[PDB]
C-alpha cells in the first residue's frame, strides 16, 4: 500500500495529472447525453453526493417527503448519465470510515458492497483529503484508505466536472478483498471489483451498516 503511504507529490504535479485525467476523458467520449444529465454530474462532485448518499445509505426513507423523490430523480439521472461515460479500468483509491465492528470480521475473499455511489480518485493524495476528520457517531469508526482494482463498473465523471480525477460507480457496487494491512488510526484494504452476480461461497457485507448481506 505504499502508493497510499508515502508522500503526497506537490501540487503542481497533482494537478497537472488530473488535468491530464480530465482530458484523456473528454477525449474518450456520449451523443445520448442531455443537458439534465450533463448537470446532475457537474452537481454530484460538489453537493450532490451528499444528498444522493445520504438517501441510499438511509434505513427510513419514507420520513423524506417532497425531498425523497427528488433524490429518487436525481440517483436515476446520475445512473443514466454514467452509463454514458467512458469507463476508467486501472488502480483507484478511496479513503472513508468503517465501523471497527465490521473491520474486525474481515478477510481476504469477503465482499464488500457500497449501499451509496463510490466515488474514487486515480490519485491518492485526492483520497486522502476526503477522509481528514473523524467523523462524530455513537459508533466506533476506523479510517480505512481502498487501493481499488477496478475492471468494471467504473466511469470517469473527470470530463464532466475539478483537479479531482473521479472515477465513479453505480450504487450497491461489489469489491471483494485481496488484502488487509491493520493499523492504528488507519487501516489499508486492497479490493477488486467484481460482478454482484458472480460472487459465491463466500461472506457479503454492507459498507455502511456492518450488516451481512444475503447470499
Ligand atoms: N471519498 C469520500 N469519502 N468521499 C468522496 C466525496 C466525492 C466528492 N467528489
Amino acid at each position: 500500500f505504499d502508493a497510499i503511504k508515502q508522500p503526497n507529490r506537490s501540487e503542481e504535479e497533482v494537478t497537472q495529472l488530473a488535468e491530464d485525467f480530465k482530458d484523456w476523458s473528454k477525449a474518450s467520449n456520449y451523443s445520448f447525453i442531455t443537458a439534465n444529465e450533463k448537470e446532475a454530474v457537474e452537481d454530484f462532485s460538489i453537493s450532490g453526493y451528499q444528498t444522493a448518499n445520504d438517501y441510499l445509505r438511509a434505513t427510513d426513507t419514507s420520513t423524506w417527503g417532497v425531498a425523497g423523490a427528488d433524490a429518487r430523480q436525481y440517483i436515476r439521472t446520475v445512473k443514466s448519465a454514467l452509463n454514458k461515460l467512458p469507463k476508467y479500468k486501472g488502480t483507484a483509491y478511496r479513503g472513508t470510515w468503517v465501523k471497527l465492528s465490521l473491520l474486525n470480521k474481515l478477510e481476504e475473499g469477503d465482499v464488500l458492497v457500497e449501499p451509496a455511489f463510490t466515488s474514487t480518485s486515480t490519485l491518492p493524495e485526492v483520497a486522502k483529503r476526503f477522509s481528514v476528520v473523524h467523523p462524530n457517531s455513537p459508533q466506533r469508526l476506523k479510517r480505512v484508505l481502498f487501493e481499488v482494482k477496478i475492471n468494471q463498473g467504473g466511469h470517469t465523471i473527470a470530463g464532466l466536472s475539478s483537479k479531482e480525477a473521479e472515477v465513479l460507480f453505480a450504487p450497491n457496487a461489489h469489491f471483494r478483498i485481496t488484502q488487509i494491512e491493520r493499523t492504528s488510526n488507519h487501516t489499508y484494504i486492497g479490493v477488486e471489483t467484481v460482478k454482484a452476480s458472480a460472487v459465491k461461497n463466500t461472506q457479503k457485507y454492507n459498507l455502511y451498516s456492518g450488516e451481512e448481506v444475503e447470499a
